[PDB]
């Protein structure tokens, strides 16, 4: 899984694949939750003792869940106030999922914290303000709803103002948080190893050499995708381009860094980790396009498209792309 | 510039990308000469003693042309008989160039000789037999049309049956031919070194090894793409996929090994090479679809389409698809 946030004259644009091992292929859902909704927090989180039960939404929020292998678990999501929030896989931290402590908030699952923050919060700092103020918090140590086990995940806020947040559950069960912005190495975001120790990897690199990525190992690995798409993002020039050229650009540069395809296997784990969806976002304005890797194609929609649902909505969306649709077909939850 | 084919259920799957320095953008044309076209040659060839002046197109024929850098030469061409023909960046034969020696036989300007082959022959071991016997060379020694000095380039010809020809102009000017099927080392054609030098290189590499990849340099070098395209294709597994799936299947495997992506500089040139266009043919049926990566986008079409023409066409493809075109615009020449 990768994740690319990049400043641009026309917006914060942010992509993000969804990789995973070929035996277990991904399926990729979207979820519409609009203003008002009174929501019910999917699965458990008895290992704490406050669980986030209900909660009520105010800011008009699109989920996107992976069906294929976690159950439904909400790992992309974004809001009318273009605020992003992502889970992605970090197996690093699965060590000390059960040493997370307990402070008391309300602790939302985690096939839902990723919605959750999204439908409460419009700005990256309103969000590190309510972890401090104990307004809920995550439920490392409850398996996600429907799952046996605690999922090994790492998630972050990005807002439209390009302020990005990282929480990365490290030795301990210390919950760590990261804060920089779009142009801070906080802009990529992977998969293990974990933060400290891809800075660590990233100090024999000099980015500002134009030819550096040449200097970079390659594999399918967390750790050589970040360090990649730091290197190509460093150099990426978006000086006058069009608003579709921008896109594309980032587009381009992020697959070069970061797609991983079928058939390549990790020798670290003895697997492949292909990209199966891709999403593109413009926080600004409300853009999005969602791609299948397994057919190619690709839709382009807006959160705007959907201001105007009155009960959740839901699609399955990556279906609808691989067969082909312009447009996206909802259904009533 | 980087090209595969790959042999699948549902045809002979060729996929080439166009690369370039940045500084001097690509922007693609196409061109359809119908059958009984009277032909004149473009540009001069007069290092030659006889000049293919004019000739009859024999097989339906659709060409692509660079007109960004290359002066409206053709670079990228196939048939109504699936026969498909191409000329990419060869910088090591560049010393080699003044030393070619004319055979005698009317020679072609580079600017036409790949749509000529495609106008004229229907195998490539009809190619071949036309060359042996003298009935066209290539204008090595002679400046493509409207430009200063004889090209770098590098020739091939893949039929619909897989059979590979690659022409190269090799130490002391001489021509080295080279042949093989779909399954060999020849499915991959990059640019610089010289193909003996890319097998020489790729000795130190096990392919059945499925982690290979990740032991292979990265750069954006002819050498390690033409590595990687090798890698990566031999582990590509095409069983039950349907034929979308098999195109897009070949189509990411491919960008993850040979798309070149912005801003990256290659140490031994000190400049950049990103790709700015694409092609993918399925040489059995006729489908083929054209991508800009300056806008993100591509469109469908099939040879059969232009069959109605009964006079030479032209379009702006690349314009056209980047301002968001779903079908070609065709003008009279």
């Amino acid at each position: 899984c990768s994740r690319l946030v990049t400043e641009t004259q026309y917006g914060t644009m942010l992509m993000r694949t969804a990789d995973w091992v070929s035996t277990a292929p991904f399926d990729g859902h979207m979820s519409v939750f609009p203003v008002g909704t009174e929501r019910t927090m999917r699965g458990q989180v008895a290992e704490y003792q406050q669980a986030m039960t209900k909660w009520q939404t105010k800011y008009h929020t699109l989920s996107i869940e992976e069906h294929g292998a976690f159950g439904g678990l909400s790992g992309q999501t974004s809001n009318e106030k273009g605020l992003s929030v992502m889970a992605l896989s970090q197996h690093d931290s699965e060590p000390y999922l059960s040493q997370h402590k307990d402070n008391g908030a309300p602790a939302v699952n985690t096939a839902d914290v990723v919605s959750f923050i999204t439908e409460r919060y419009a700005t990256t700092a309103e969000v590190k303000a309510a972890l401090d103020n104990g307004e809920f918090q995550i439920a490392w140590a409850s398996a996600p709803n429907g799952m046996e086990h605690a999922a090994p995940l790492h998630y972050s806020v990005v807002d439209a103002d390009g302020n990005i947040m990282l929480i990365q559950l490290v030795k301990g069960g210390e919950q760590k948080i990261y804060l920089g912005d779009a142009e801070s190495d906080l802009r990529v975001k992977t998969n293990d190893p974990l933060q400290e120790k891809h800075r660590e990897y990233m100090q024999q690199f000099d980015l500002k050499d134009p030819s550096v990525a040449t200097k970079m190992p390659w594999s399918i690995g967390g750790l050589e995708r970040n360090s990649r798409l730091l290197a190509m993002s460093t150099h990426m020039d978006l000086e006058g381009l069009s608003y579709t050229e921008t896109v594309a650009r980032q587009k381009g540069t992020f697959d070069a860094a970061a797609l991983v395809p079928f058939g390549v296997q990790d020798p670290k784990t003895g697997e492949d980790y292909p990209s199966f969806f891709s999403m593109q976002y413009n926080l600004d304005n409300g853009d999005i396009w969602f791609r299948s890797l397994m057919s190619g194609k690709e839709i382009k929609f807006n959160l705007e498209d959907t201001k105007q649902f009155k009960t959740p909505m839901h699609a399955d969306i990556m279906a609808q792309v691989d067969k082909g649709a312009q447009t996206i077909t909802w259904s009533k939850m």
